[PDB]
């Protein structure tokens, strides 16, 4: 509790899921959060119960207008921007032939570009402030490849690329860049998926809570020298060779 | 030797720079090879010298249509296509607050969605050969960052991914997909950076013809077990740490 | 917090520097401690001041019978033991030519060997209670090589390794296993090193309890689906391109 | 033909298996190769079959004295030594429970001391001909962990860790040095290894002359711009995820 006492954070695609998650962990530690998402009635519904602490905001993070108010809203109803979750994202699959070019753009301009918008809109207050934290999902697609899934791997490696660019370029203001990278964690984006899809160690997917603590402890600043880093939370699947 | 007699490649940036050499160096293995670039002038250029042995087309990497019509030249032209270096690429440079949302867009679209079309346009000819080699050129900026390079990190470290997925996807049809990691090479691309600017064991840059012998390699059968992994051709610079 | 109330930890190298940092640091969030180490001097001497948190055991890492002493020790006094921090190390120098023989096979005793015996003497214990979390320390010099630091890299390394694989073996008795890779950190080991010594992003060395920070993080339930996994600590070094 | 024109290798582990591939296909490309084993009888029967070309010798790799002799009958019987090929190796298994510290003794022995010792050996003699190339063979088992694989991993994941640390010392002096990683091979070390124990893109095992193809690109000129470097041949395992 209290790990992150006068934090502000802004969550993108905090209106379920993961997102959501995150969200309720870190008001759980103090933070201030506006959470974006384009699933206005379930973002109002979270905003109402967590009104105190959160801010809901229309945000499609493709596009740089309204990731610049998502970001104004944090620093005039907050006082500040301190931590940032590009956890907005989607995925699409499909093997080269039937893979459409409009889904192929389509995951990069929200799963890549969307990223890269967030980081620029949020650097200007978190400079002013000297410190901030930013935390961007990618997932264990973006450390290795998988069948059909060409324009996520593709987006979710560049995440991976992005967040230490940034993160070099960032550290001499104070703001921290990391990428998280988890398994299969039960959301809707993946409950279609069986949830022994991966050979994990722990033998199970992953609660969402589990990957959150992982975004409180990279928000606050017990995390104060990683940066640029990769943190994964798979249950031991990259850590093993694949095995018939 | 004649490592590539019988071989029929298709260069994407071949008119200068990498490109031109890995012609090269391929035709003189025995190859015949079909590049295309949008620098008609130096490309028919080196076309007119190469003779019977290598065929020159005007090739937009972001453009489906114009893969296609290269693959097409290619299989009427030799008889079939079994290998394909996805070697055009751009660099633009940036801050994060300086850097030009068109120039992010621009260099999405050649060096990662233009990587991807080349997979694309050769899987058909390949997998009715039943054998196939495609080599992605990504970089060490594909397995790190760099300051005010964003761009162009993003693009390298998503080529280094799609080469994964796809290496699954294409082996059950005798179809290898590898990336190439390059330090700095001596180019029209990077001749404004000073040769020395990494740390390098060998203490020099790299020659174009050092990476085309790494493409011959690749493109050869003598890599028949090879696929999905990168191969760093840096002289030693990611094998060692940062030093101030 | 007490975000390690009812954990028993085993911290090896625990009477000064990183080692030091991690049993205080896991005692102020309610751990019980028994922490081991060859300096008995400043071992007892710290114990002292921890009152009945902490017992200070003299314990050689190199030594199967002394690790066993040591468990024993946590089991009897706290009831259990569910954390150990493989901290113990040593660092040496020296070219190919001139690097004794006599301090490579030290250097592997007590780097490697001494890791993987501290595994060996709790799986007993933690299997028993269900639950476990081995953090084993290995560094930067682990994902990157060093000139002159060839043992050093070399055990650092095989941490690396032997983490996954005793991760993925682990895992279905419920205990989880990662690895710590800090960059330079200040402790009396490389105090003789310049601070500035790595890019890092951050430009600092870092502190110990930011290392601590991550073995507490580690060490509790929060990290609860990561395992087998590489958490780097180092400021940004290993996120950028080495340059000259 | 003729690409190892001049050259003179020694070959650790050379009178079978992969070992004795990678000789006749260097002997192949021209190079003069003295091999070294325990296992005398073979070592001789191929050395007369091969006579001309290249020279058995007795060579326990856990043996300084006798690596430097192995060096010796290089340079005194051939004129010099350029490659080395560490291709020695051994394969115990074990839980953390069942395994031997004998074992995990005797593993560290010769999969890690018997890499070092052999790049001990021929640095002098490299470094008075200015140019060497250095081959140490590692395995994906180097990239990840395997349970019941403790020392295995162990060990080749510090010859993967070996190689850039002397690839960063040895770089000034012309001597270059990489890792080779294969998953599994067909030869006696993994005979009663069922050929489909990997996941792979490429749907089967290898043939020792596919990695010798590497081992022959790795010890000529053609690769004189990477150094420090992983090079995998593993028919596309490392590149996927573990999926059930
Ligand atoms: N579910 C998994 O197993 C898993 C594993 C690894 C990584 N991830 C990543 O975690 C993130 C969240 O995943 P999830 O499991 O909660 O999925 P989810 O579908 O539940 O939530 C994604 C959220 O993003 C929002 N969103 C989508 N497009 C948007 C856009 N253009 N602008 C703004 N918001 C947008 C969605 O409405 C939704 O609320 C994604 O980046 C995903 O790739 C998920
Ligand atoms: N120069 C280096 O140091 C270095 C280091 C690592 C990787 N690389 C990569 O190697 C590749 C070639 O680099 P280079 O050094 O020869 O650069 P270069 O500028 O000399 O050549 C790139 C070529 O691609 C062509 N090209 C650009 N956009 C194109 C498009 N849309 N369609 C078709 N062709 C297009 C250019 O006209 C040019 O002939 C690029 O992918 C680059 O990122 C270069
Ligand atoms: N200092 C750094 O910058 C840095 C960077 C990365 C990793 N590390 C690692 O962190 C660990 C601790 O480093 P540190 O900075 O505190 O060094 P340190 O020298 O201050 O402490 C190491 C401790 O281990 C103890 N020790 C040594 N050999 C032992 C043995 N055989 N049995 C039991 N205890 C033994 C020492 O007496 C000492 O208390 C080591 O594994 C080191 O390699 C240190
Ligand atoms: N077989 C595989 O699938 C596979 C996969 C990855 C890596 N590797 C590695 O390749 C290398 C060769 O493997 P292999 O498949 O040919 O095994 P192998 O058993 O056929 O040959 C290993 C050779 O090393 C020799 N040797 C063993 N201990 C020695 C010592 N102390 N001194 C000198 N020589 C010694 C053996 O007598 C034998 O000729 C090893 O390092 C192994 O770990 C093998």
């Amino acid at each position: 509790s209290g790990r992150l006492t006068g934090k502000v954070a802004l969550v993108s695609g905090g209106a379920r899921g993961m997102g959501a998650s995150h969200v309720r962990a870190m008001v759980a530690e103090g933070a201030k959060v506006v959470f974006g998402d384009i699933l206005d009635e379930e973002g109002k519904a979270m905003a109402a119960e967590l009104a105190d602490a959160a801010r809901y905001v229309h945000l499609d993070v493709t596009q740089p207008a309204q990731w610049k108010a998502a970001v104004d809203t944090a620093v005039t109803a907050f006082g500040g921007l301190h931590v940032l979750v590009n956890n907005a994202g989607i995925l699409n699959i499909g093997t080269i032939e039937d893979y459409a070019l409009t889904e192929w753009q389509r995951i990069l301009d929200v799963n890549l570009t969307g990223v890269f918008l967030g980081i620029r809109a949020v650097v200007k207050p978190m400079k002013e402030a000297g410190r901030g934290s930013i935390i961007n999902i990618s997932s264990i697609e973006g450390l290795a490849g998988t069948v059909a899934c060409h324009g996520y791997t593709a987006t979710k490696f560049a995440v991976r690329g992005l967040t230490k660019s940034t993160a070099l370029e960032l550290g001499p203001s104070g703001i921290r860049v990391n990428s998280i990278h988890p398994g299969l964690v039960k959301t809707p984006m993946t409950d279609w998926v069986p949830e022994d899809i991966f050979q994990t160690a722990l033998g199970r997917a992953a609660e969402p809570v589990e990957v959150s603590n992982l975004v409180v402890y990279l928000a606050s600043d017990e995390s104060s020298y990683s940066t640029g880093a990769e943190f994964v939370v798979d249950g031991g699947t990259v850590a093993g060779l694949a095995h018939n």
